[PDB]
């Protein structure tokens, strides 16, 4: 465990809405400072009723249909707890705890379903965010060409996104940073 | 340019973290356009809350927010969640379109958090996507620490000198940690 090292994180959920919806899939892994993935945690379809799945939209439905994710949180035997202890498992061997900010995209939102789902596992993360997203909106705005040099393929897979938001930092402190 | 490219900057004040037990107690914003340029400054609003609730911030927000006069500001006020919600948003509408703008600010997550709760038609306004500033610090502090020490902030938690001060913060990476 070091200090030093990055917690990244992503959510799949059954909707937008943390009062209502669910999450059905979590990934994480952690990283040095300079992106370099040292271990991937657990990919885990998080079990959820039918009644709850019967509630998502057609987004949702499409979604995770063609990523086989309902069927994985069908017959997953893991729930909210059982997926949070088994991600602080694995956290606890590479990162103390308070002193990763939450890293990943548009991070916010994943952070208000840990907050109502999974507290014990947001309380592992320190105060602070590192949304990639900031650096696509920003380059978007200012500097739209580099936008085509990486693309998301937007399958909302949980360990495939987080890996390519790495990915994507990466990309753009080369293209887009001034070290 | 453009209105639907204008950003909405904001920046809150609460008398805790927690979304829960705590509440709003200052809101500002301000529009700019896509580069930065501050095209007109919203309204900044201490929002109402009883003396009870006051009664229950902790040692860091009583001294935070007493010596910066919010406080005082709070208990005169004469609007609450409400009537600041709509103050902000008749400024807003005269800028920038509904659901356009991403929600501008820095660790803008936890004041998103409290729009949710008692500001849900603000919240509204905003596109999905975050701006959030902070990622460019947490970045330099890893790989360029020097630049740090070029920008200084007040840490006042005064919501209008607050908000103006990410943009400025936003346009020093620009020029010392972007590559246009
Ligand atoms: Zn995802
Ligand atoms: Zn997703
Ligand atoms: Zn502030
Ligand atoms: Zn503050």
């Amino acid at each position: 465990a070091n200090e030093n090292n990055l917690i990244w994180i992503d959510l799949e959920m059954t909707g937008l809405d943390p009062e209502r919806d669910r999450i059905i899939e979590i990934a994480t892994l952690v990283t040095d400072a300079n992106l370099n993935i040292l271990a991937e945690g657990p990919t885990i379809a998080v079990h959820q009723s039918d009644e709850q799945l019967a509630l998502m939209d057609d987004w949702n439905v499409r979604t995770h249909t063609a990523s086989g994710l309902v069927e994985r949180v069908k017959a997953s035997t893991m729930g909210d707890r059982e997926a949070e202890l088994a991600t602080l498992e694995f956290l606890k061997q590479w990162v103390p705890a308070g002193k990763s900010p939450i890293c990943g995209n548009s991070i916010g939102q994943d952070r208000r379903f840990l907050f109502k789902y999974m507290p014990e596992l947001e309380a592992y993360f320190h105060y602070r965010y590192l949304d990639v997203s900031t650096l696509k909106e920003l380059a978007r705005r200012w500097k739209p060409e580099i936008l085509d040099g990486f693309t998301k393929q937007g399958t909302h897979q949980a360990m495939d996104d987080i890996r390519e938001s790495v990915a994507e930092l990466a990309y753009y402190r080369e293209h887009f940073i001034k070290l």
